């Protein structure tokens, strides 16, 4: 399956995946978000989308290494995505491991992907959305694929 997840590249960009490797993917927030992160699989790929930058929008391929786990952040006082209602065990968040795919030469601008009818449906273009972590039809993720060449 495939799907779309957003980072601020200054807090976690494409290029820090691709030197890492390997990362946690945490502090999603987002009761939809999280269950969509929920039902990911081991190999399923996601759009690496670069939000709260000067140059938003998607950056690069990620693909799932290990399936959601409870979400190490919300206990930890210190983390930004700390949640002082969540217990060790009574934890509502789940963070994953991701692995590096690939990284864009240009980054496809959100402006640019919502000139595109074939992704008309997907939430990212949608007004009043919201939603940090979404599906991908494997419609919507050939024709973003073809958008790079």
């Amino acid at each position: 399956a495939y799907w779309l997840m957003k980072s601020e590249p200054d807090e976690f960009s494409i290029s820090d995946l691709q030197r890492l490797g390997k990362a946690r993917w945490d502090g999603v927030r987002n009761y939809q978000a999280r269950n969509f992160l929920r039902t990911m699989a081991e190999g399923d790929e996601f759009f690496f989308y670069h939000s709260s930058c000067p140059e938003p929008g998607i950056a690069g391929i990620g693909k799932i290494v290990k399936t959601a786990y409870p979400d190490p952040t919300a206990l930890d006082p210190d983390s930004h995505y700390h949640d002082a209602k969540a217990t060790t065990e009574k934890n509502p968040w789940s963070a994953l491991d991701i692995g590096f795919v690939d990284i864009f030469k240009n980054v496809l601008g959100l402006g640019y992907l919502k000139q595109q009818s074939q992704l008309e449906q997907l939430p990212l273009v949608q007004k009043g959305s919201r939603l940090s972590v979404m599906p991908v039809t494997a419609e919507q993720w050939a024709a973003i694929l073809a958008l790079r060449l």
